[PDB]
């Protein structure tokens, strides 16, 4: 006689035209619920599974949503003789979410692509996320490995490793990119100008070695841009940097030089003073 219920299990869904939102209604004859009555539903947005269907002994029907477009829906059920339809609920379909990992963009000089392979430490990166609600937190597995602003997106790579990124959106769906194990990690140290033997040191008893030759360095640059572009160099005009003697350079007291911030490849420093930074390679 009546529908006196209308339901929605939930309000929220992936327009991937799977991700189905079911509608549950009550058809009524005052105390008394009204079996085999035959109810015909309609949708402003979206595939239903049927456009009728018959109330069990207990007086329920039922039927299901999905949508392959975002957007609101409104699906309206009424008694199958009657005229008169009831508006249930509102619900909402939105877009798959996604990272667009495929341009992960360097903070220090806009360009977009893969993950370099080769990290600057503390270098930074802006992860962008697509689809949902639009309303984006992120987190890290492991901050240790890799942080990330919980609001921007923004990645700030720490150590070597391997972890994952995650971004959820308010209407509840969660996507995530992993951040495969980098081959070399770049750590300089700015607190003070050193010896070139005193860099080889810091270097050794950091676990790592000194650059091989400009061409590492170069190599970093080429990647990352500028060093103090990014936050943690931001006092930084200059990082110029030991690079392992060549036996020619070794034999007379000197070496050369990059600086991750100038590039700047300079040669025949004597070694033998506190002529540059001691950047370590892990």
């Amino acid at each position: 006689a009546s529908i006196t219920e209308i339901k929605a299990d939930k309000t929220t869904a992936v327009a991937n035209g799977q991700d189905a939102i079911t509608y549950t209604v009550k058809v009524m004859k005052g105390d008394k619920p009204v079996s085999n009555q035959e109810v015909t539903f309609t949708t402003t947005l979206g595939k239903l599974s049927n456009s009728t269907e018959k109330t069990d002994t207990n007086g329920y029907a039922k039927v299901t949503l999905t949508s392959t477009t975002p957007g609101k829906s409104l699906v309206s059920a009424r008694v199958s003789d009657v005229a008169v339809d009831v508006k249930a609920p509102e619900v909402e379909f939105f877009t798959t979410l996604t990272i667009d990992d495929g341009n992960i963009e360097i903070v220090g000089t806009g360009v977009k692509g893969k993950l370099p392979t080769v990290w600057l430490q503390y270098g930074q990166v802006n992860l962008k996320a697509s689809g949902g609600n639009g309303k984006y937190t992120w987190r890290s597995a492991n901050p240790a490995i890799a942080s990330v602003d919980a609001s921007s997106g923004q990645v700030t790579l720490k150590e070597k490793g391997t972890t994952t990124i995650s971004v959820i959106s308010s209407d509840n769906q969660t996507a995530t990119y992993t951040i495969a194990t980098p081959n070399s990690l770049i750590v300089p140290n700015m607190s003070k100008r050193v010896t070139y033997n005193d860099a080889v040191n810091t270097c050794k008893n950091f676990g790592g070695k000194l650059p091989s030759s400009q061409n590492e360095l170069e190599n970093v640059f080429k990647a990352w841009g500028a060093a103090n572009k990014y936050e943690y160099y931001k006092s930084s005009q200059t990082i110029i940097s030991w690079v392992q003697q060549t036996a020619q350079d070794a034999k007379s007291g000197v070496a050369s030089t990059y600086d991750l911030v100038k590039q700047n490849p300079l040669n025949n420093i004597k070694a033998s003073e506190s002529n540059a930074y001691a950047t370590c390679v892990k």
